[PDB]
């Protein structure tokens, strides 16, 4: 069921279009979302992100300019996890993608020794 | 290099973590994480390695923790601030840890010691 994996991307990204390869090229059956469009939001950031694993600062996009033009690079330390998620949840652009949901994982950009989990 | 073993005695997951050890043949190097607590120095650079957010090098069945309610509490701290309360004392850290030049291991969950060749 496509139902049960959540693909977040961002389609003009290189490392996504790889992703999304990957994840037909496996079989995976998946819902499409836009990570800018309908930009992940603080209730799903704060399920999503302990799901994953992984600190808080990786759900960020640091090859954006949104992300540059706003010294996150200095910034981010000084922010709390509240701070930081409340931060994500404003703008699209500043989350890292492609993600991936599902009910027992969440993986954040494209790592395919890690999307394996999902086969 | 040694790979250091922090624990707890008498901790059962810690008791788990040295029999897993032991049982899979793995060289490590006993230490005290209460007794001999890690400093700031090593957490700064142990933390890094393990990949996890600093939130999770907490002992989350201790006394200061609970009484604290450090699971309110530590999202409302920033990073440098959660590091420096973790170095105050050993109580404070999970266990057990693993510690290599490769990476860092915190807690005991078989899958992902896996690592320990």
């Amino acid at each position: 069921n496509a139902m049960k994996t959540l693909f977040l991307q961002y389609p003009a990204c290189s490392t996504c279009q790889k992703a999304k390869k990957w994840l037909i090229e496996n079989n995976i059956e998946y819902t499409n979302r836009l990570i800018v469009d309908d930009n992940p939001t603080v209730e799903e950031l704060k399920a999503w992100i302990p799901l994953s694993g992984l600190p808080v600062k990786k759900f960020f996009n640091t090859s954006g300019v949104v992300y540059k033009e706003l010294k996150l690079s200095s910034k981010l330390p000084t922010m709390t996890e509240e701070e930081q998620i409340a931060l994500l949840a404003t703008n699209g652009k500043l989350v890292k993608r492609p993600l991936v949901v599902t009910e027992r994982f969440v993986l954040v950009g494209f790592k395919p020794e890690e999307w394996e989990k999902l086969k």
